[PDB]
């Protein structure tokens, strides 16, 4: 048996194609076993809505996680990654870094 903890990054991307529009992204990689638990919070509380959920994996014991969905964030709201996964004693919470 293997198991990785997953490697988490929180960021935010404009799509080429339709400038103002703003995505916030969970991209969670690397994990074994495939099994988790992935939501985007905003200030503090879970985002029901998420348009965007993307699952690969290269070897069979590497699973990838493409999570995001468009969003309209304001200087004021805190936007965060919450991560659950067998390898995490507590739920891992990565915030978004504003400038990201």
């Amino acid at each position: 048996m293997i198991q990785r903890t997953p490697k988490i990054q929180v960021y935010s991307r404009h799509p080429a194609e339709n400038g103002k529009s703003n995505f916030l992204n969970c991209y969670v990689s690397g994990f074994h076993p495939s099994d988790i638990e992935v939501d985007l919070l905003k200030n503090g509380e879970r985002i029901e809505k998420v348009e965007h959920s993307n699952l690969s994996f290269s070897k069979d014991w590497s699973f990838y996680l493409l999570y995001y969905t468009e969003f309209t964030p304001t200087e004021k709201d805190e936007y965060a990654c919450r991560v659950n996964h067998v390898t995490l004693s507590q739920p891992k919470i990565v915030k978004w870094d504003r400038d990201m």
